[PDB]
């Protein structure tokens, strides 16, 4: 259990306790839990997430980036929380704006953590792209520039990576896959069930399979808008959850 | 998405600040952040209460109780950290002396944020009471007392009480549905799902169907020997389920 997050004003007490780290320019280990609380209390909990937005969270997020840029643990748990909020529709207009798209685009070359930050980065990217291109605007970065770089970004990831991340469900990622506005982000999708049911069979096979994620995938197999590649790993995916399924 | 991992070195950091703020005497804003900390992350994450204790945390609470003995939010936190604690079934030996168990079912008539205080103390005792009696060994007050002052406290609570608590998971309450070994712990949990379905249904009755509730409480109501009283609450939050339910 924990508290009454919302009655409490937890998020804003946990801004207020970050924005005095960052003018004493300190990212110890209250530093990091501050973010980490608000990743943990942002999943999926869209309420959360619109408190860190209206609370001015992006600048206190971009500049923890600036004064903290070789801080790991920090980039994965900021990024961890980017991740939820990314997940609410209604909040995602506020991504799109040259100052944020650019800095999401240039964490996918991030190392941090050995892939969290890039693999969130490009989770938040993957569900700004299936609202669409009228959602994108005169945004420079070019959304073909970043769909390249988000490309690349997954293929650079050691499929068998170990992770420092958790899913309660894999609803918002399931959201990717029946869709043909965004290939790149079924792809993100794709690759995100593919390396947790490879690592982490045990846990995240049955939740897959009892969420609905076989005939999802098979329908990929046989999606016209879907790449070869996302198609040959869905039936890897298919494949391991079958070898579970016994 | 979360990550609900183990931080040896935060447990520690937040314990020695505590202590810190214990011989300062000041139950200040950072004392009570500490021990709001601590509740956080243990949270649906044993490895945390697991260092807590294992960092000398029972004797800091026993202190900070002492020290502070009407810090209501203090003593709000600092139970729903061993609220947390005591989900731990490996974990519940360290409490089982007479000065802990004196401890908390001395908590069970606090007045001290609602019934927060109250509730989680009760929590606590209502795991320990389910590993059974000889666990319980010849600590005091004796066991069939404190059953005693746990059915009064549980009945004096407001059963459409405002709360100050979250569960993200019903996981560790449902523990306590399908058991024999404790009738009062049972009716701890019976009563925690009342009051949340009753007071918050939009949250907690889709959490309650979602984990299996029902048939839990069901299985109670058919349950020949189950007392009645307890067979009348599950009858309400099935009920409170179901009105949910279109």
């Amino acid at each position: 259990s924990f508290l009454h997050v919302g009655k409490m004003g937890f998020v804003v007490t946990m801004l207020k306790l970050i924005q005095k780290k960052l003018l004493d320019k300190t990212c110890d280990q209250v530093m990091e839990f501050s973010w980490s609380a608000l990743w943990n209390i942002t999943d999926e909990t869209p309420d959360n997430c619109e408190m860190f937005l209206n609370f001015n969270g992006m600048k206190l997020f971009l500049d923890c980036l600036k004064e903290f840029p070789e801080k790991q643990e920090l980039h994965r748990n900021m990024l961890g929380l980017l991740g939820n909020v990314a997940e609410v529709k209604e909040l995602r207009p506020q991504l799109m704006t040259s100052q944020f798209i650019s800095v999401f685009s240039n964490l996918l070359e991030s190392k941090a953590d050995g892939i969290e930050v890039s693999y969130n980065a490009c989770g938040v990217l993957s569900h700004i792209m299936f609202d669409g291109p009228e959602a994108w605007g005169v945004c420079e970065p070019q959304r073909e520039e970043v769909e390249e770089r988000m490309w690349a970004a997954i293929q650079s990831w050691d499929i068998n990576s170990r992770r420092n991340i958790n899913y309660r469900s894999f609803e918002p990622i399931l959201r990717l896959l029946p869709q043909g506005i965004s290939p790149v982000s079924q792809h993100w999708a794709t690759w995100a069930l593919y390396n947790l049911v490879s690592v982490y069979p045990d846990k995240y096979c049955p939740l897959l399979i009892k969420e609905g994620g076989m005939p999802l995938l098979r329908d990929i197999i046989k999606m016209a808008t879907a790449r070869q590649e996302t198609k040959e790993m869905a039936r890897k995916v298919i494949e391991h959850c079958s070898n579970f399924k016994e």
